[PDB]
């Protein structure tokens, strides 16, 4: 006895833990993002039709590409079926059983595990939710319910009915029965036997193929455009009624569940067996900076290495996401994927308000927990060397590798006033008291960090990062949080890997540091391995900036090239 | 007995049918165009001096590079010699025999064939036109005729006379005879014996070489600049008179002909043994679009294939033609040639007025009749794939391969009013009645067409295209003409080969088509093989356009790159 | 007995002739220029610290990288030590012996040769200048002299004293002796024994290493920034006093010299064993033109050849010099070096005023006297071919190879009025009388010249060029000087190697030349090997210029690309 049930996701959303539930990113052919599960857009598929077919694209993809278990099923991502013996849970106005979020109790009480689902499907042909009555909604019957639909047009359903009549004359009585009935299964959520699934699939999609030739939309909006999926809900009933009229059919109606709070529990998988994982975070307004950075990474990439680039994007435009991927198209050793950074607000929480993008670095050990090591780099940078050699630096059981922050070194030396929830104090005292660093001199800059993810997973560093995030607001936000949590667990990278470009004036601050540090800064400027445009004067704005040619070099011959001229003509 | 006579052409112009007449494109080194015959600019040549030497560049090229027949001759492209027995044809005020155009009767009555020319040259040393008298023009003698010339300066002829005297003292009496005579052969049109041709060539060009050192032009205009050719007309007489004074010389004076109506009957020959012939048509204002297209063709070209690109140009600037060829300079497998599209107005005519560029596609089976198959593509496109795979599509005896026009599909479905000489009617009725298409749904788009030229040659499809062009004016011009003539002889290419970019709004028209067609349009947009910027909003104008990066990608790093910025700053 | 003494140079400056004196370009890591000697920036070095360590960078470099002779010494570039027996030369207010310039008498009287220096160091441990008294300057002792220093801060010297005390407790009495003394060796100029040099080096730089950690500058200016070098002058005395207190030490105090007139006598050495030496000259305002030229040279370079490019720069910006070198970074067969052209004013002089850049070509046989042949090219050019084939042209004992000047050919033919110190006369008479050219037609253009340097060295052509430069001012400056001196010693290059772009109007002047010359000009324009943008309308200014695309082609995808748009938007 084998069961495989598929859940349809369109954004980062919690996954069920049972191995028999397979999540699918439906409509992935139209998405530039990853959500942590395979898409419906591999092999023989109709993923691009998801705006119109809805979850039928998952149905189609499983039908054409999956090795079918003895039972094949489909559920929504926040709406599932109750497979447990207790079918007496409190239901509401719509007949659904509500549960706050997807947790271990949710999967236990609703029987969302292999053992409970297997006993529920024992000698049953089809499992599905309870019928819903159209007479309460004011409709006379199921046919009239389609016609009165706010976003429905009966001519589309009439066209589908004629096709069933022509292609399958033996269904005419089943069509009449459903259309004149006052109830039915208004759902695409079911579990049915392998042989019934194949027969229904061949039957349903033969009708839908002809339906595409028989109807034409008339300025349909997003809801009306789902006409195909809406029609398939009626065909589902016509098909079942025909099976019941022919002979036996054992149907088990189950309760429906609803999850009121969306969460995210997934993770990104590596795309190569061995690669240099590079993590960048920016919104649409910094997409130009991210393009130059990614182009700089490609230009200094080792031909014999692979590069797994993941952008934690905050509403980057579809155009910019397309342009960014197009930078990697000619390079099979360079992958670029996008993840909605805003999923981090609902992973383990601080119920105060905070920006997922502002604190994105804190979530690297969780999202990338399947990686051994990962290199984060600020988006306002360009590299002058292979980022892969950062992966070769021996880390031991240190949590991170990073560059010592010489700007903070100046803040401590010159008694710059800090600002946080603990008041206002010199930066040196702030580092010792608030950040609990016995040596404030070990403060590292967060513009480039090699995460020892494997060690963070063993120590559950992520839970500590969240705890520190909850406790108070810090002067330099996640940079302060990571300096506190990673203290005495930091490998120090040479200054060549994080060279400040100096803003408009580089001679005002750095020459007044410790002489040895100033010498290290002067030597690093002469052969940088990464240039950090940290500050107010960005190269995509003024041109009158140190290392400005290094930025232009990587933005020339990209779609952002002509943007820089207008964006610079103040 | 062998005869080879060469005709000098500088633009598309009719060729004589006899195999012994060899057409030459004189001054081809200064031209960017092909006219359908070899140039005077291969091997040892002086083609660039054609503005000054005139037809002497053809003389020089034959002298240095051709295997000389027993008789070598030269004629103009619309002025020839009468080799027939009848030398009594009606002549006019200037002593020329006029004939409307070059046809089969013209070549028959004036003996322009191998048999008649061979009997005319039997025991003759030199054949040439009748002498012309300078006394009727008001001149005292041949010397005075040069001095009184409107665009002549006697100091140039005096310089040439001194050179003949110094280099060839034995010519002094022949110089005096001609200069004091009142008549002579004012022509460069002759047929002479192989040995006389070589001797005259060595003699004439030895003088002209020294003449270049002895004269200097003084702000000469185009007519004055022909001083070398004008002087050679006098030297021709001095040379002949010397031969007659030394001993025997048998001269046969023939009548001159003139062709009052210029036509074109040539064809372009393949430049590779096997290649992908690509035909594009545009004027100078669309040269930027053509550059992006040609660059896109190069960028997606197969290294193991050859590409024979021919641009039917309508007064494209010399600068733009140079820039376009320079796109192919680094690619020995890509050829680019230009042909004046305006020659199509005088090929088989509709004596109404029409634009050669507007109807250029109709003339492809005639100009390219020596090709088996040819791919036409609109100039407002860019390709995303190798155009060579269009040549691999099985055509059978179909006349063309093209993409079904989904815009016309919408016009028929939505009863768009047509406009032609047959009035105003719905597009569906217009397609059935005016275009005689039993199924209006097979209407194909003309933005990319694989011509089965070999089949069109066998069926003489070109004559039918011209007949249909004469009959009436059509709603979509040559697209309608080709849909009518090619009906039921069309292989349908997948929509990926002609993807509309959608202008500024792509959601207004296409979603209201047949649902199956809209799905095909959505799938084709996701991986286009050719992008068609058909419509009002062109990417070289607004930037705010779908597939705009695909156009910029191919115009970047070309001489038109900075043009796009000023042309877009409205 | 072995002696090696090093002199510190920071700009083009005269070198001592004795083989035992080794010149060093100190701080070369911060310079983009060559001055004719090795730098302090190879191997283990601190060259970038030269703004702070001063000549200690030469000391450090010799210590870490040189095979030390029995005696190691250091002198300034215009201040040396008197090694001769006579130590009684007239000294001035500061105790230095002045000499006008570095000549053979200077090296003789002050014993700056191997023989005199060897006898001076016979049984001596350390040689150095006379002590200087701080009491005359108003100081109480050597400690107080540091504190009262205008650009000195005693806290820095106090920090160095504490380090000597901690690291070397045995020096406390030597520290007290020097600090309380009223005199000492305020110098970094010395010669000492090999073993004393190593011990002092390990001692001095161990202190300076710790000093970098113990001090921090406070908005120091250029003079204050030399704190390290200033402190080392005191440590030098502390170290010597300790050696004298421990036991024996034989010290020989020598007189100091000063050279009041700076000269230059060096030469550039080849960087490859075999290469194409290319010499260009421009200031910062023509750096854009030089970038396009150098890029054109790279684009047409033979992969199997090396290219030794030297720019005689006249205050080209640091940014532009960096951008120019960056053009060669991806090309290991192309070297780019810079030399300050202004050193030519002090090589052999005309004590009138003249511009080193205006007459830079005249100095090629002197600066490049170690090359066999050298190709000069104007900066307002782009090449269309490998410059290396100019080196293959047989020169014999001719002094130069160049292109005949057809513009001067027109000036002579049209009696253009010359202008020089000899008055105003037709150009033909000027060429014969002032330039002493029996045939004015052999006048060559100076925009591209192959110098036969080896022949010029044998004939001392440079001395003649200088003599002619002194005598009078010429119409076309160094072009006239070189035409006079190189007359009848010129190999004539084909016109394809120096094609005028024609300014805005090319049809006004050239068609009126000798006809043969005009034909040569028309043929050269059709396939140029070098395009000369000589004149008023430069391609980086107007766009409306012949061969404009040839210039843009080489400036596109460089940092000057966006400069051209603003510089052209008038
Ligand atoms: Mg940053
Ligand atoms: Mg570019
Ligand atoms: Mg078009
Ligand atoms: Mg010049």
């Amino acid at each position: 006895n084998s069961v495989k049930i598929y859940t349809s996701h369109h954004k980062p959303s919690a996954f069920l833990n049972a191995a028999i539930i397979k999540p699918l990113h439906v409509g992935k052919a139209n998405s530039c993002n990853e959500i942590g599960c395979p898409g419906d857009d591999t092999g023989d598929n109709i993923s691009f039709k998801n705006p119109f077919y809805c979850e039928l694209t998952a149905h189609y993809w499983v039908w054409k590409n999956e090795e079918l278990a003895d039972y094949v099923g489909f559920m929504h991502y926040r709406r599932h079926l109750n497979f447990s013996e207790k079918q007496t849970f409190s239901e509401d106005t719509w007949g659904v059983v509500n549960h706050p979020c997807i947790d271990e109790e949710y999967e236990k009480i609703f029987g969302l595990n292999e053992e409970t689902i297997q006993r529920c499907v024992e000698g049953i042909d089809i499992l599905l939710p309870k019928k819903w009555s159209v007479t309460a909604a004011g409709s006379k019957n199921n046919y009239d319910h389609y016609e009165r639909g706010e976003y429905l047009h009966i001519r589309d359903y009439q066209a589908a009915i004629a096709i069933v009549e022509k292609l399958y004359p033996e269904y005419s009585t089943a069509i009449k029965t459903f259309n004149d009935a006052s109830d039915g299964y208004y759902t695409n959520m079911f579990v049915m036997r392998k042989d019934i699934f194949v027969d229904y699939s061949e039957w349903l999609f033969s009708i839908l193929d002809n339906l595409e030739d028989a109807i034409s939309m008339n300025n349909y909006n997003a809801q009306e455009k789902r006409v195909i999926g809406h029609i398939a809900e009626r065909l589902f009933n016509i098909y079942i009624i025909k099976l019941q009229q022919d002979g036996e059919l054992k149907v088990k109606e189950l309760q429906r569940t609803f999850v009121s709070n969306e969460t995210f529990n997934g993770a990104l998988n590596p795309v190569f067996d061995s690669a240099v994982p590079v993590v960048i975070s920016f919104d649409d307004n910094y997409a130009i900076s991210g393009g130059a950075l990614i182009n700089s990474i490609i230009r200094h990439a080792d031909k014999n290495k692979n590069y797994d680039i993941v952008v934690l994007e905050n509403k980057v435009s579809y155009l910019n996401k397309t342009r960014l991927v197009n930078l990697t198209s000619a390079h099979p050793n360079v992958s670029l994927r996008f993840f909605d950074v805003n999923a981090f607000t609902e992973i383990v929480h601080t119920r105060a308000h905070f920006s997922a993008s502002t604190y994105a670095r804190l979530f690297i050990p969780q999202l990338f927990r399947r990686y051994d090591k990962v290199v984060f780099i600020d988006s306002d940078t360009v590299v002058k060397a292979d980022l892969g050699e950062l992966l070769d630096v021996p880390l031991g059981n240190n949590l991170v590798a990073a560059v010592k922050d010489i700007v903070m070194e100046g803040f401590v030396k010159f008694s710059a006033m800090s600002a946080s929830d603990d008041g206002v104090m010199p930066a040196g005292e702030y580092l010792q008291k608030t950040l609990n660093m016995n040596n404030p001199d070990e403060y590292f800059q967060a513009g480039i960090i090699v995460f020892n993810v494997k060690q963070m997973v063993e120590e559950n560093t992520f839970a500590e990062l969240m705890r520190v995030l909850k406790a108070k607001k810090y002067w330099f936000l996640d940079q302060d949080i990571m300096n506190k949590v990673f203290y005495s667990r930091v490998t120090f990278l040479p200054l060549e890997w994080n060279v400040y470009h100096g803003n408009g004036n580089t001679d005002d601050f750095f020459p007044n540091l410790k002489f040895a540090t100033y010498m290290k800064f002067l030597a690093a400027r002469k052969k940088p391995k990464m240039i950090h445009y940290a500050g107010e004067n960005k190269p995509w704005n003024t041109e009158k900036v140190d290392f400005y040619d290094d930025f232009i070099e990587n933005i020339a011959n990209t779609p952002w090239e002509m943007e820089i001229y207008k964006r610079q003509m103040s």
